[PDB]
């Protein structure tokens, strides 16, 4: 009629159970902290990157705006044989290819590796 | 003299302590998880971001300094204070101060903001 | 079937158990009382049962060998006085419920000292 | 984080108590048995007590008249013989103990 051992180890059992589940979402809450906290890490090395990358851009283009606007002030003072001549060199100046882009980062990141001495 | 019902109701005390501290971090869990996915998000954009804006520099340095070698050998075929008046403009052209950086990229997001309305 | 209410249930099972127990116990003690009171009852009545068996076996030898003189002493008498002593003494063993019932109530009623032996039997 | 233990201990309590109720059950019905068996004795000796009384005055006073009557009739006798007879009754009532322990187991010692 007494249902005491049964139902107290019952207990036990659910109790270890419960525990057993808090554990486990523990271990999971601090790999997720883990793996968030290197993420914002990421997250701000490329923030600041892309920040200076972005500085940097502004100016070679502004750069280039500036000595364009030069030319474009230049050729009229020019004379009809260069004016077209230039014309056209500042034309495909202004067209850079992949090809010649991967030449220029390939050669100049390859100067880093030799200078990095 | 046996003290189980004061213990039996302790038991149960530290049972719902339990639960209850289940259920907070859970809440915290979830949180947590919801702050990491944004932070990948932002992570990729910056990285995406970091790519293009390289690319774009090494482009814009490479026009830059062809239209440098292009007015560098224009200038000498000019006047004498023409020769200089270009070769001066030219040399000023490349530089590019700080504070009129700060407003190129400000009326750049500034109109990138108002042409998106 | 819940948690806290299994826990409940645990406690009240326990506390019925406890409960049951004291009960039992105080049930054990008044029996064991109880127990005793009757032991002193039962050597009691034995020891008078001993006692009265003796008296009782005394007092009937006694009588028949008293009787049996009587039966020696009786054919030295007269024709008549036989027959009367012989009747006498053949009337002398008998004793009817009613002057037993008187002598015993008596006897009895005369025995007090403030014992038992009395004429029911519960 | 100290609830296994606090469950065990409860299950050892219990466990103890209801062992302890256990046997102070077993002794309490042994007792109840040997209380009714001694209660079968006392009543035994209770009737027992009651008719040996009856019995025991009943004899006491046919003895009584007995010996009233072996009075009556002595003092009509020859002297010799009155003083055989006086003698004789005398002692009659004198029972000893060798006497009346032989008597005692006489419906065991009469037998076949």
């Amino acid at each position: 009629k007494f249902t005491i051992p049964e139902s107290l180890d019952r207990i036990k059992e659910e109790f270890q159970f419960l525990q057993a589940q808090y554990h486990s979402l523990k271990l999971e809450c601090e790999k997720l902290a883990s793996e968030k906290t290197e993420m914002q890490r990421h997250y701000v090395m490329y923030y600041e990157m892309s920040y200076g990358l972005n500085i940097e851009m502004h100016k070679q283009t502004e750069i280039a705006k500036r000595l364009n606007t030069i030319c474009a002030q230049v050729i009229p003072f020019l004379s009809q044989e260069h004016q077209q001549q230039v014309a056209q060199a500042v034309e495909r100046a202004k067209q850079v290819t992949m090809a010649e882009l991967n030449a220029i980062i390939g050669q100049q990141q390859l100067q880093a590796q030799h200078l990095s001495h």
